[PDB]
Formats: C-alpha cells, structure tokens, sequence
C-alpha cells in the first residue's frame, strides 16, 4: 500500500538497529521503518535470507533504502536489486542522525533517489 | 590498564551498549565504556553520569567521546572545561568507528591519533 520508500537499518550486534529505529519512532510520532538486528551467531546468510522475507512483505513500490554500518551488509541491497528487480539504495557507517533524515523524509513521501541524497549530504556537511 | 578511554554515548535504549558489546566480542577486549540516552534520561543527567563515569576511570592519557548528535557532541569540551580533562569527540558515530577507536586504544595509541583514525573513515568513506 506504498506511497512511502521503505527503510530498513541493518546492523552488526543485538540491538544496535533496534534501538535507533525506536529512537528515531519516538521523535517523529512515526510506525514505519525496520530493524535487522545481526549478532555474531546469525551467518551472512541467514540474514540476507531474512532481508528478502522482510522486504517481501513491505510493498516496496518505491524502492528500499538501506541503511548499514559495515562489511557484507553493506553489500546486500545491490545483490537484492539483482536477485529481485526491487530498487534499491545503500548507505554505510549510519548513525542516529541518519536513519533520523531518512525516515523523517521517506515518511513526507520522498523518492529514494532523493532520501539517500539527503544522508550522503549529512556527511559531506557534518 | 592506563590507555586512552573510549566512551560511546548514544540516544535510544541500548545503541551504545549494543555497538560497545559487538565490538568488545569482535576483538574479545574489555575495555570500552557505553552510556545510552534514552528518552527517559534528561541531558543534563546524562551529563553528570557521563561526569562521574569519567572521574572513576581514572583516565591517564585523555578520554575519547564517540557520540550521534545533539547535546551529546559537546559534553566533551564541557567535561574538560569542567575538570581540566582532555577529551576528544566524535560525532555521527556508527559501528566501524567504535571498532576502530577500541582497536587503536587496545593497542595503546594515543587520543589525537585515534581520534585522527576514527576523523579518517568519514574522509575515506568521501
């Protein structure tokens, strides 16, 4: 049902893309955005598994942004784009501000071309 | 141990701890400090703990702040002001630079060349 960019936070640890997501939630009033959570126990594998079942069922009309810290997530959504024709936009060493700009402006209704715009300029800013 | 202390400070439930932890079992260290804001949790009482967190580490060799936005990017030039202590801060912190910043202090590097490090991934990123 998509008039919105899905945005999904990708991260190493437990609780690292948890956290920002209900951070960022609560400062806008906002239900959308996800949460991949990889502890060390969970393989590459089983979680790129688990970002297409996750996509999947988010209706991405849009597009999906992904938002990642390091190493092979960082990798996942141009093999996504690949293996399932869905668009598809990444960005790495996220941090709170970040994923802040983006589901603030993915929620306005911004193209995903636009939105990652956006958070390559809160670096090149900083 | 006298090194360089690192201290992740973030908003949300469990974001610092979460990187903290992912990065203390990557490089099975123990060392590396969270504090979490959560919404619950004022500024100004994350300051005075953030205070007294740092006066009893006892820190040797200056305190290294990694941090997301707002007030938390300054506690550092307050904290030093308020006690003579030297600190640097980083800000817009993500998984990659707490794993550089504990790897470096691990090692016994000072602060200016660690924070140089961690300044240089968001450099090396652009």
């Amino acid at each position: 049902s998509n008039a919105q960019v899905e945005v999904i936070v990708m991260m190493h640890g437990r609780s690292t893309a948890t956290s920002m997501v209900e951070t960022v939630q609560e400062l806008l009033s906002i239900e959308s955005g996800i949460a991949l959570d990889m502890p060390l126990t969970v393989e590459v594998k089983a979680m790129y598994e688990k970002l297409k079942q996750t996509v999947v069922k988010l209706n991405p009309v849009k597009g999906v942004l992904i938002l990642s810290d390091m190493g092979s997530l960082t990798s996942f959504g141009n093999i996504l784009t690949e293996e399932l024709g869905i668009r598809t936009k990444t960005v790495t060493m996220v941090s709170t501000p970040v994923v802040l700009e983006a589901m603030r402006k993915a929620s306005l209704g911004r193209g995903l071309e636009d939105i990652y715009q956006s958070c390559e300029q809160l670096f090149e800013n900083k």
